[PDB]
């Protein structure tokens, strides 16, 4: 219903993640959105977005976000209020931990986008990344690869922290 959640996914771990955030907010709060088949004209159709994003190949944007990226200055974003999560490796990657969201956010920024759902680094050990601004992360850092035991629990804190900034 009123929060759209757009994600792309390599090998199906950021789809499972965004499913949780989606039985975590309700049910019918949040509807999904693949972005191998959205428009980037999709986004304009909610004022509260979720940008769900890995990083791939040390530092890059997941290919199907990485297509819609270059279309991102043709959709204002003024007035949305946007969260960001992504899933990523801190030991492998360590130096480029979580860029994508900090890619993506950057530019929904500048577009005029509010980022909502700013995340604390401690509990992390990497050497690097784009998605630290003003302090923090950007949005909800998940690891998969070594702290699937966290995960739950994070999307839990992370979904009241956004109920409250966002005004549900
Ligand atoms: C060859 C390769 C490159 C990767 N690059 C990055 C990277 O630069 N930074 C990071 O945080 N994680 C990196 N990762 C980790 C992935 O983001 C991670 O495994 C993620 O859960 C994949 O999500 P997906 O299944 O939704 O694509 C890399 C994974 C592989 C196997």
């Amino acid at each position: 219903k009123k929060i759209g959640l757009f994600y792309g996914t390599q090998t199906g771990k950021t789809e499972s993640v965004a499913e949780i955030i989606r039985d975590e907010f309700g049910n019918d709060v949040v509807t999904l959105h693949d972005v191998s088949q959205a428009e980037v004209t999709d986004l304009n159709d909610y004022q509260y977005l979720i940008i769900g994003c890995p990083t791939w190949n040390i530092g890059e944007l997941q290919s199907d976000w990485e297509g819609l990226y270059s279309e991102l200055d043709d959709v204002d974003f003024n007035g949305k209020l946007v969260a960001y999560f992504g899933t990523g490796d801190q030991i492998g990657y360590a130096d480029n931990f979580q860029d994508a969201i900090g890619i993506l956010e950057e530019k929904i920024s500048q577009r005029g986008g509010k980022t909502v759902g700013y995340w604390s680094t401690d509990g992390y050990d990497f050497n690097d990344s784009k998605a630290l601004r003003n302090g923090k992360f950007v949005g909800l850092a998940l690891d998969e690869d070594n702290q699937s035991d966290l995960t739950d629990d994070r999307i839990k804190s992370w979904v009241a922290q956004l109920k409250s900034e966002f005004g549900l």
